[PDB]
């Protein structure tokens, strides 16, 4: 059945890096308000804003110390209320980031929990006595080091999947769950339009927290088999839905690593799924194009079978830039557009991450002091102590680190690319002199205007929202081609995902080119497409 959230195009803002309105180098809510014309003109329907709640910022808002107050760096609740009012008067919607696997260690519940074994908040978090004079088990944090941190006062360890300042909440405690549901409903009562639900596949821990294998005798071992998508999680997520989301006309997208296309039914089926869609991570870990076709096609066909719906994306605040990960910096403009048509025109709701629509790319800062990510700074400290060299650590940070997606948004060629009049919290990528909103708005051939046109064709042609996906030319190691079919219309999406010229055989009573990123050759025959590197074309056929 048709739904507003299926038809939408979403845009993800990382507010610390979107727009600084007051010169302190930190993006803020009045900065977002000042750029709403940009998003409305792009054609965005839904804005997902990353966390904006009170936080010490050990993990840039994902360590929350008050769920009901706004981060001071970003503004006040009055600024939030102005943002939501202006978004809604522009006919757009706003979803917030719901972070309920863990809190800050400065949240009042944790300050109480850590104070005594008998404090009434003790069991709001995950506490355990050590084993053999060390931690309760051998589990590694996702941000490196142990997943357990010792409290000298009470002589027990608390669990943190993420940073030492992000103690995990104990979802086995009914009192925790009840306080969380009241908080979620307090936000929904304000008239927000839903949530992106952070780290939500991590809320169930294997009981007893058993050690995992360690044949290499590492200090700690990766611990996803102890806490990622574990049996028992669905009971908690079904109750979360019944007590909160199901009471409101909203959209939910869960961040759900560890879910595969054949295990997705309980997450996203129309009949009984806990969210409307999830971010799945199987495609985010020459490029093996056939492997990518396999993953994305498994999710297109798999969710069509269960009446689920895909969240389509190639970028977010936790990944490197998609030109580097999936395209080519030697063909930056052409590959940015080719990737855009490829991912955006599958069946699902597309998400655009800030700067993806400009073709922004990874940065390379010379010094570890120029980086911020708690995960990579802890990785550096831990690996340096083990004897890894500075150079080998920097290669990991430069090639894989999510700070590549957190540099200031590139609005123009003024100081700091127009993101701030002060000293940005993270330096601007030097390539803003070439890559910026102002230059792209005036260039018909820009990446930005290619995204504007994708959004327009998807809105104008129902086949691009609701049409059935089918993979074409599966064994072609260069060409990713697929169709969308609805009634008497078929759209053909052709993407030459290679840095070479290629030829491709086109797979009706009328044919139209809907978008293309190279000039068309009038002598070219439809039958024998001669594609340039990273050339994409979308055709609409009337059957
Ligand atoms: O609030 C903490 C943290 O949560 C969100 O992202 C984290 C994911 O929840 C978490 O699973 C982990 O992702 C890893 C995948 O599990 C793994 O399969 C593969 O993709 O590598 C990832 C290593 O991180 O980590 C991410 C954080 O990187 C949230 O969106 C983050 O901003 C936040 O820091
Ligand atoms: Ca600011
Ligand atoms: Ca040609």
């Amino acid at each position: 059945e048709k739904k507003w959230w299926k038809e939408a195009v979403a845009y993800q803002i990382y507010p610390r890096s979107f727009m600084d309105s007051n010169g302190d180098g930190i993006g803020d809510i009045q900065g977002v308000i000042s750029k709403l014309d940009y998003l409305s003109d792009l054609g965005i329907d839904v804005i997902w804003i990353c966390p904006i709640y009170q936080s010490p910022n050990d993990d840039n808002g994902y360590d929350i110390s008050d769920y009901k107050d706004i981060m001071k760096d970003f503004g006040t609740m009055e600024d939030f209320d102005e943002l939501l009012d202006e978004v809604h008067h522009r006919g757009m919607k706003l979803i917030m980031d719901l972070v309920i696997n863990h809190t800050s260690d400065e949240h009042p519940w944790f300050l109480e929990s850590r104070s005594a074994k008998e404090n009434p908040y003790r069991d709001y978090y995950i506490w355990h006595e050590g084993k053999d004079g060390k931690e309760p088990n051998n589990w590694e944090s996702i941000f490196s080091g142990s997943a357990w941190e010792f409290d000298e006062k009470t002589k027990e360890y608390y669990m943190h999947v993420f940073s030492k300042k992000q103690p995990d909440l104990n979802w086995e405690n009914e009192k925790v769950r009840h306080e969380l549901y009241e908080m979620v409903n307090w936000w929904l009562d304000k008239g927000i339009d839903g949530f992106r639900v952070d780290a939500i596949s991590h809320i169930k821990k294997v009981a007893g927290f058993p050690d995992l294998p360690n044949p290499e005798k590492l200090d700690y071992v990766p611990s996803f088999e102890g806490h990622m998508n574990r049996p028992g999680i669905q009971e908690h997520l079904k109750e979360l839905k019944e007590k909160t989301f199901a009471k409101y006309d909203i959209m939910t997208v869960g961040q759900a690593p560890g879910v595969t296309s054949d295990s997705a039914d309980e997450w996203v089926a129309e009949d009984g799924g806990n969210f409307n869609m999830i971010f799945q991570f199987e495609h985010m870990g020459p490029l093996d194009l056939i492997e990518l076709k396999t993953i994305l096609t498994n999710w297109q066909n798999g969710l069509e079978k269960i009446n689920g719906w895909n969240a389509l994306y190639l970028e977010n605040h936790d990944q490197i830039r998609s030109v580097n990960k999936f395209g080519s910096t030697a063909y930056r403009v052409e590959s940015a557009k080719c990737l855009a048509a490829l991912y955006f025109l599958m069946k699902g709701t597309p998400f655009i991450y800030q700067g993806q629509e400009l073709g922004m790319t990874n940065v390379k800062f010379d010094s570890i002091d120029d980086y911020d990510d708690v995960g990579m700074i802890n990785y550096y400290r831990i690996q340096r102590e083990k004897g890894d060299s500075h150079d080998e650590i920097m290669k990991v940070i430069w090639e894989t680190g999510r700070d590549n997606s957190r540099t200031p948004m590139q609005w123009n060629t003024e100081k700091n690319a127009g993101f701030s009049t002060g000293n940005p919290w993270m330096k601007v990528n030097p390539n803003y002199v070439d890559i910026n909103v102002e230059e792209q708005k005036s260039d018909k051939n820009s990446v930005l205007n290619f995204y504007k046109q994708l959004i327009k064709i998807r809105k104008q042609h129902d086949v691009l929202v609701y049409g059935t996906y089918k993979l074409l030319a599966e064994e072609d190691s260069a060409i990713y081609a697929y169709t969308r079919t609805l009634e008497g219309k078929t759209a053909v999406v052709i993407c030459n995902m290679s840095p070479n010229n290629q030829t491709f055989e086109f797979p009706f009573t009328n044919i139209e080119v809907l978008i293309h990123n190279y000039p068309l050759d009038k002598n070219e025959t439809l039958e024998q497409c001669t594609l340039h590197p990273y050339e994409t074309r979308v055709y609409l056929l009337s059957l």
